[PDB]
């Protein structure tokens, strides 16, 4: 299925995923396609910080959903 990732500078990245992909897999796909190391990625959806070990279906992320991507240089 198709999901979208929006950045703070207003750009949209499209990903091909399955509901059983983990957030870790998604960050790895962003890194594959955009070079951003997963540790610098924060994905946000529906008022939640998303956690690497859970699945898209765990957050009811469906076809056509749009995640927010925030980059960080350190922890928090
Ligand atoms: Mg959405």
């Amino acid at each position: 299925m198709q999901i979208f990732v929006k950045t703070l500078t207003g750009k949209t990245i499209t990903l091909e995923v399955e509901p059983s992909d983990t957030i870790e897999n998604v960050k790895a796909k962003i890194q594959d396609k955009e070079g951003i190391p997963p540790d610098q990625q924060r994905l946000i959806f529906a008022g939640k910080q998303l956690e690497d070990g859970r699945t898209l279906s765990d957050y009811n992320i469906q076809k056509e959903s749009t995640l927010h991507l925030v980059l960080r240089l350190r922890g928090g």
